[PDB]
């Protein structure tokens, strides 16, 4: 019904993103305004800083808000609350998130880029993903569909925790401590049971400020947030379920959408850099580009490995594994874990990852869609 | 029930804030985090600003924003729709509003208190009006309330329009642009009939945003916003209802009284200014500190100058006099008015008005509250 309407919203947006950035007309006005650094001063302090960096802070903390939500919501009730509902599904990241690495990694175990591989291939448009497998009629899914959501969050939201921790966390020793002490309301705020959601969300802005000279850990607050907002129906109604739901609109409407204006409008032009000038270029890019396509030679040998004792689930046998060829479109999820790879340390590759996981996840977005067609 | 549990709320804060500001050990945080300048620059732009000038902006703008729905709401149906039920109410405050003002301002016709004059003692804490109402058991009210409440708003978001157009609007000319494009999107929103009441606000902060270089025009957004939100229950509920009901608890809980925790905390120590020491000061004091319990000898001339056609309405008779006594009490209304008229101009005399605002409050607080409860 709806579900799809999203898909063809936010495409729209990539494309007028591109159009955007070549245009000449508006290349200017757009890639001015995104960046631009400044420095202040209050009082007798001074810095500096740039623009998107803001935009993608606040984006991707709300969109990782709402994932938290989900994942809580899976991990205590459906999709994943038992080691046995689980062990698929993670055991189908787990994989998901290794081979993609260790095949662009050891790929690109070069320099500038090692830091690089260990993620960008990882993350998939949990948002496209579900999209191209919903202009499919309705026979097949309710139980597919359900399951490729557990690969998507697993998948980035690990990433993005991985990443995290691979870091040399920025421990502004103030910030870091706010966190704490927000992070520490927003515990005994749900152990005295407030259920008065407003609250929840302005802790976590709070917490958010604190931690935001890393992006990953803003980033990471949302999802703090949807893990302490209340689940247990307990009240009569659910404050978590209520928010979950107002939320899903805005994200795949506004939020996504947007993001996708502000980071996929990539600069082909210029330098046209004809058909090989991108596949030939190191892993940066054919490393990806396939890491993505080739991503799925890891279900289809860790979802497949599963021959000891772990059922599908109502699923569709062998139609498990184009699944897999769609969580090869980490589109906007991808472009986002590239600029936490690059964004502020060496950029002007960064416009090559884009292109690289924009190729690499168009081709894998037909390349296993009409393979899903002709199954019925 | 809990109309009155606001009131005990609220007289917490400006309580908590006097300690706070002469405290001593705290006297020094307090005021120190409030203002404080500051330059910056933006890549080849300077400049410079201070605190507490935001979360003012912050506050009353969300604060008016009510106001704003409750106006309309009156306006287009309860209270005030017809030029019959209004008549009363706006010859009572029309009156409530000039009497206070041409006793202060003639009080006071001299230099740079004739801006402060116009104003100050006309704003009445339509908070606190109806807290001290509510203390007094179920029997009277339920038309003399609904009845205040007329005044106080047109007095209140009087002031604040005299005092838009007073001001030599900083028309900046892109913002007052920019202003106006959104001002205008809210038109076309409001018409092609959108009952999303998520994006009124959004376009909302951006028309504060624009015109945040004036606060009572940020204020004023709030107001103008209230008032596009669609308000016919056409669609079967209405979204302005719903609205203005989620946010009634949240100002009157956590705004109001927080806006009230920076604003109210007026040091008297120091120069602890014996008795005479204030109603001795010129009017900036004395004359705001009567224009407040004698500008109830208003509608006591101009809403009983009201024996030529214009009915009570289920009232009390001489029992409406009492009510015009807490009008008397423009708490943190004025103390608001009061940063207009000051602030970032001449600011020192302003812990005077705080002061005198407060005095000739609490001493029309009750010398209008004891009355009427002999009353009944």
């Amino acid at each position: 019904s709806s579900d799809a309407s999203g898909g063809i919203i936010l495409i729209i947006a990539a494309i007028l993103a591109m159009i955007m950035a070549n245009s000449g007309a508006t290349s200017g006005w757009y890639h001015d305004f995104l960046e631009t650094p400044v420095q202040l001063r209050v009082g007798s302090l001074e810095i500096n800083k740039n623009m998107l960096l803001w935009i993608n802070d606040a984006l991707m903390a709300v969109f990782f808000l709402l994932v938290g939500l989900e994942v809580k919501r899976e991990l205590m009730q459906g999709s994943l609350a038992s080691l046995r509902q689980a062990a698929f599904p993670v055991i189908a990241a787990i994989g998901g998130m290794i081979v993609p690495a260790l095949l662009y990694l050891a790929f690109n175990y070069a320099d500038p880029i090692t830091r690089e591989g260990w993620a960008i291939p990882a993350a998939t448009d949990i948002a496209f993903a579900l999209g191209v497998l919903a202009l499919l009629g309705s026979r097949v899914p309710l139980a597919l569909k359900i399951f490729l959501m557990a690969l998507a969050i697993i998948d980035d939201l690990g990433a993005i925790i991985i990443i995290a921790l691979f870091y040399t966390n920025d421990l502004s020793m103030a910030s870091l401590g706010v966190a704490a002490v927000a992070i520490a309301v927003l515990a005994v705020l749900n152990l005295c049971g407030a259920r008065r959601t407003g609250v929840y969300i302005l802790v976590g802005v709070v917490l958010w400020t604190a931690v935001l000279k890393s992006g990953v850990h803003a980033t990471l607050a949302g999802v703090i947030v949807g893990f302490f907002i209340p689940l247990k129906e307990k009240h009569g109604r659910s404050p978590a379920k209520r928010l979950e739901h107002v939320l899903h609109p805005w994200v795949a409407y506004l939020i996504l959408p947007l993001f996708a204006f502000a980071n996929a409008g990539v600069s082909l032009q210029g330098v046209t850099l004809d058909g090989l000038t991108s596949i030939l270029p190191l892993g940066i890019i054919a490393g990806l580009l396939i890491g993505k396509p080739l991503g799925i030679s890891l279900f289809c040998w860790l979802a497949l490995r599963l021959k000891l004792a772990h059922l599908p689930e109502g699923t569709t046998y062998q139609q498990i594994m184009v699944v897999g060829i769609l969580c090869g479109i980490g589109f906007t999820m991808s472009i986002f874990i590239a600029s936490l790879a690059f964004g502020s340390v060496d950029p002007e590759l960064i416009n090559w990852a884009k292109l690289g996981i924009l190729v690499g996840s168009i081709s894998s977005a037909v390349i296993g869609y009409s393979w899903l067609r002709v199954r019925l």
